[PDB]
């Protein structure tokens, strides 16, 4: 667990930009990668939930993976979310991530169909084998996956050979603390941005988040406030992140983030794929004012 | 709603046979269609959940759809489950179903990501458009999709232009009755085989089910018993169906069904796709005895 | 299970009438018991959830039990819901029901606090002991108790020495059928009036319900329709019951029932105890119209 | 919200000691109050969930209320949990708390029966009126009450006239932050001991908890650590608190705490009321070792 310490940190869950016809916008994808590097992030998490993975084909996900590796390999840590319901499809994306030079792969607990815990473990084992020597990030998101793992099951997942981290998109900070106590060296990512400060305090040593794409310096600022023992500053930063998250929940989270990035002249086209609707017109002024606030807050 | 009475009835949710390398077993697929026709079913529902749709590519789902149409068009009713999370993927499968001559399409409420009710309606509207004049079956399965529709939302979905039926995989038989009372003409399929008789009594006029692939005549028998007013016979048939479903839950439902069909010399290979494990050896004897029992019962 | 067949049937879950100051209305309680006897019911279930047991003191519940025994002992079957969270409180009510001559006691699974299955079993054993020879009805209502029993745990409860029946307030009619199949002689009451017909078909042999207080003959008629094999009549009667239940849900179920009974000249004051609010004025005309319809419906 | 700052702090949810026959052990109750005062706590919360309020009579709860006031009035803050399902019963306990000189009352959202939000509000208004001048603490515990309040409803509850605080027994630290942000002056108690440190960081300014009865100085130490910016010390204290909570979850929480207190020579008899079972013999060694550790840690 200590030989993959380079995986710790704050890493945006990269959005996948699409063009006006909902195809991959490669030029905007490259700009978004460069924008995140310039924000000072530790890494990027590609083709996750926030990446709209589950409305893309395998070929599209591979194209995105390869472009991001071109832009970012050697500059920041690269984690490829390869997870699919199908084990064989996940293996194909893991083998591709290996060829592109990613530092780690990740896979969401396979969803829709009920699978036994043993089926989950063999799924991770098969993907780890196809990753062919780069570590696995187990990705736990019970609210969307419907997979309700016990603590003892999480303990077994994160000790499988080849697993180097846990992305913990759970609001249960008792379990966060229990995972940390059971695995003092484990790379443990907070997945709910709206509790980032509290999740670090409960044992996470970094985070993977959708909203880091537009204000990663606030989350980096919370990491530093807590190291410096400035708890009032950590709370103030989290209050500001959550004011933004309240707005994003009102307008649509992924499309709201893409719209801000469009007003920051990063993404040419801010659409999500159907069935996500476009942003309602009445919310544009607020999203544009947020973009301008965030740009001014950097200098 | 009156012009789609030809969609009523008992229709197996067709399994998708795979070979030893987990590719589509076309020969076994054709024999499973013929086998279901020979059982006297009213139709087949292709590429659904039971069909392992969500561990298949679009290309594979199209291949299955086209094969089934070749075997069954003009002999029994053909319903194509074209549903994906992506609207555009679902539309591609709907346009393909239209080319192959299917009698209706169907789509599960798109899952994993939370979508507004308005986003769900526009998803169905777009698929109905690509289906280009064949009716849509709305497919409600809250336990796996995570979409919890109210009665009033269901009422709006089943009256969208182009919607001709509802696949109701819900054990809430108060809602089943309310849907029937609000739409006396609606084609309404019972989706949980283990309550078929009660679901008919609560208002369903047919059923779509995984276990109909191995014993459709029991469910046709329940329809008949209730029409005849032999409530005791309906109960006894459901008891026997549920003894089977108990066994299938113990061994794994889709792989148990495929194993029974392997022991009936229908499918050459009884595998599901990973991450479904194969059947445990200790259950083979029971599954073989069930196939023997069902074959002697047939005649 | 053979020697308690006299418990089978259709039994209203008796409302507890209160007066203007929210004290027990003894005269209206007597009139409601008599009204139910004249409706032809098989028994009465006293001091249950519908009886507002959990906003009453033990002394008040005992006074209600004794009165119902005076009015109904030897005329219809008498079941006393003695259940509390506390085991000793429940035992006090069971010992009292024994003194008053009840034919059976009943206890809801103790709630609010999480208790282990063994703690639940010991709770029932102690109450059965204090009931001193009259059988126990296990009362299962997960939606309000939060106790989620497995099928195998239900199998152990209904086989405790002294248990003669199960009140099954669950809409899961697979489990209903499984209970019937494992216990062919068990007295099994359908608890959700809105699926009564389907619940009988799935294996219940009677019911306990709040709405039987105002229209027991429809549920008795459903029993008769199914015995006769008139499945269409059973459905039509269930439709009519559910039209009423729809209204009761809109206005508040217990207070709406009490208001109907008020307009039938049975109850002097149609209030529930606080924090239940009174019925909104806008619903009075509907409730009065339903009272008239149910009265004309009888003769 | 500012004129009740004397309610902020760290307050054990007092256990109710019972004797060998399950009646109130008055002598052990007095020594438990004194023990907590001597731990440096800010107040005590009397007759709550932890106090086994819902297996006691109104008369028993008043006896405990009156004894605690006699021991602690004017030494530490006194909060009386007067909550019942019944509004009238809750009012009776609030009038008593007022007579005994309590500083505040509290009530759990009424449970078991579904009540509307307006019925909850009127319940609190009525108790506040009977409390006759002392502030009300709204007490939120969705996991046991089943009352799932939105954020906007919580906002309306804490702005009711006479409401001075919220006991927030929720693990959702997004909502915790949102409440703090919407009400910067609100007295906001963290209810889940196992996330205390994180709950403070998310906006709580105190806590009410069952495990404070045996180790309040750890929780006071966490407050001090977070004020001093020693995040690492706060984390270590929370780890130790959670090692204890793990053991208490394994043995049974209330009875485990009382057993520890017995081995601390505080409680003569460590029994909870039925249906809580006694502690298993095989856990006694661990609970005794824990008692010894906590005693030696104090100094
Ligand atoms: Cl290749
Ligand atoms: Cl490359
Ligand atoms: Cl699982
Ligand atoms: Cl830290
Ligand atoms: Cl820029
Ligand atoms: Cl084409
Ligand atoms: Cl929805
Ligand atoms: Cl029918
Ligand atoms: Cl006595
Ligand atoms: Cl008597
Ligand atoms: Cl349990
Ligand atoms: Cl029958
Ligand atoms: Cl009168
Ligand atoms: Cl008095
Ligand atoms: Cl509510
Ligand atoms: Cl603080
Ligand atoms: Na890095
Ligand atoms: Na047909
Ligand atoms: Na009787
Ligand atoms: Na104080």
């Amino acid at each position: 667990h200590h030989m993959v310490s380079h995986l710790r940190g704050v890493m945006p869950a990269l959005l996948t930009p699409f063009d006006a016809q909902q195809n991959i916008d490669r030029a905007s994808l490259r700009r978004l990668v460069r924008f995140n590097i310039e924000q000072g992030v530790d890494g990027v998490y590609v083709g996750g939930s926030t990446g709209e993975a589950f409305v893309q084909s395998l070929s599209e996900r591979e194209e995105v993976l390869e472009i991001v590796a071109e832009e970012a390999k050697g500059k920041i840590t690269l984690i490829a979310h390869v997870g699919c319901v199908s084990t064989a499809e996940s293996q194909q994306l893991a083998a591709a991530a290996k060829r592109y030079g990613f530092d780690a792969v990740s896979a969401v607990t396979p969803f829709y169909y009920p699978f036994s815990f043993e089926e989950h473990c063999d799924h991770y084992r098969a993907i780890i084998d196809s990753a062919d020597g780069i570590p696995m990030v187990v990705y736990n998101i019970p609210a969307l996956s419907g997979v309700k793992l016990t603590l003892e099951q999480i303990n077994q997942l994160v000790t499988l050979p080849g697993v180097g981290a846990l992305k913990q998109t759970s609001g249960d900070l008792y379990q966060m603390e229990q995972i940390r106590r059971a695995h003092p060296e484990l790379v443990l990512y907070n997945g709910y941005d709206e509790i980032f400060a509290s999740g670090l305090l409960a044992g996470a040593d970094g985070g993977i988040g959708s909203t880091y794409n537009i204000m990663a310096w606030r989350y980096l600022g919370i990491v530093q406030a807590l190291k410096e023992g400035d708890t009032a500053k950590a709370q103030q930063l989290q209050h500001e992140c959550n004011k933004v998250i309240d707005l994003l929940v009102k307008v649509g989270v992924f499309r709201g983030l893409k719209t801000v990035l469009h007003y920051m002249d990063v993404l040419s086209v801010p659409l999500c794929r159907k069935p996500f609707a476009p942003v309602e017109d009445k919310f544009q002024a607020e999203l544009k004012a947020l973009a301008q606030q965030l740009m001014q807050e950097r200098g």
